């Protein structure tokens, strides 16, 4: 694999060619957006695509987001779009905002996993755009994890998970928001599939009627405590019986002082917890715990995006009260 430091806030344009020959020529590409890393090949060709599938040992059935530079390119993918949509996919992108939309006969089988509609997304990074610019197609992509590992924000992740696996990895620093994308259905009339970075507040302003067995790293069982009125009585709960690591932000650092800590960030600003969030649970394995126990934040903003996905990580170890800890611990 070629790694190739790229600036993300002003690349190097000679660089950005040499990966985009890659996608021409149906090669793999990982590259940084504003989200979390994706790994790409050109969206019209399906057997690049299955290189994608293959680097990752992804589930064939798992489709795929087709990243676009411009609204040219969404039509050569994407067609009966609502006049609606059009209207404010030309406000919200570039942006971290996939529409699922209706696909064309351009689109492969393995990007879309059969289904008649395609998810599609203008990223907000100037790597991602101009890499699609300059290879001249839309990008396939999904997160460039590993199966079974958080999605990458950061080069080190990308390239631990995926050298040696792909044609070119892009070192282009950290992702900005550091979460996937916000998903909207609108071939439907629409549903949030998944919520990201564009909050569910703005949707709600521009889609006032919006309706809202995997296992997730990491690995180290990890229980998310909702209720921050007991996270103290928790976390002495289970220390006293348990090595334990605590997820929790730089303001609850002294309260926990002699027990093993991963600081998301600050309370005062939650884009620090969600750019940190993933990394946190890649750490979380590294250590040597018995488990991880992570605090909840508010759901506003990408608060709800934070929870969403730190849900899912704990596989639904969600603890409200405190003799929840009952189900999921000894
Ligand atoms: C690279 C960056 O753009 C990142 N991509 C990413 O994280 O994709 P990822 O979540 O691994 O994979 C694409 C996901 O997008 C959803 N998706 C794709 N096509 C869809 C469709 N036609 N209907 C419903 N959901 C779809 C599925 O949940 C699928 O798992 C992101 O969305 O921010
Ligand atoms: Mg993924």
């Amino acid at each position: 694999t070629q790694i190739i430091k790229i600036d993300p806030l002003n690349p190097e344009i000679d660089k950005i060619k040499i990966a985009a020959d890659v996608i021409r020529n149906g090669g793999t590409v990982a590259f940084p957006t504003e989200t979390v890393y994706g790994l790409g090949a050109n969206a019209f060709d399906g057997n690049a695509c299955l290189k994608i599938f293959q680097a990752k040992n992804r589930p064939v059935d798992n489709p795929l987001i087709v990243h676009i530079a411009d609204f040219n390119q969404l039509f050569e993918v994407a067609k009966d779009i609502p006049d609606k949509v059009l209207e404010i996919a030309q406000i919200v992108w570039p942006g971290p905002l996939t529409f699922v939309l209706k696909k064309t006969e351009r689109v492969p089988k393995e990007v879309t996993a059969g289904l008649d509609t395609v998810a599609v997304r203008m990223p907000a990074h100037p790597i991602a755009l101009q890499l699609i610019r300059e290879s001249g197609v839309p990008i396939a992509a999904p997160s460039a994890n590993l199966a079974t590992r958080p999605s990458p924000t950061k080069a080190e992740d990308v390239i631990v998970d995926l050298n040696g696996r792909v044609d070119v990895i892009i070192d282009g620093g950290h992702t900005f928001f550091g979460v996937e994308s916000t998903i909207i259905n609108v071939t439907v009339e629409p549903v949030l599939l998944r919520p990201g970075p564009f909050t569910i507040e703005e949707l709600k302003k521009l889609f006032g009627e919006i309706v809202i067995y995997k296992h997730y790293a990491p690995n180290t069982r990890l229980l998310l405590v909702e209720n921050r009125n007991i996270f103290k009585d928790v976390v002495s709960l289970l220390s006293k019986k348990y090595k334990v690591a605590l997820l929790i932000p730089k303001e609850l650092s002294k309260e926990f002082e002699g027990l093993q800590q991963i600081i998301l960030g600050s309370d005062e600003n939650l884009y620090e917890v969600a750019r940190n969030l993933f990394d946190s649970f890649r750490e979380l394995d590294k250590l040597n715990v018995d488990l991880g126990i992570m605090i909840g934040f508010p759901e506003r903003g990408i608060g709800f995006a934070i929870m969403n996905r730190a849900r899912k990580a704990s596989g639904f170890s969600i603890i409200k009260a405190i003799s929840d800890v009952y189900k999921y611990v000894n």
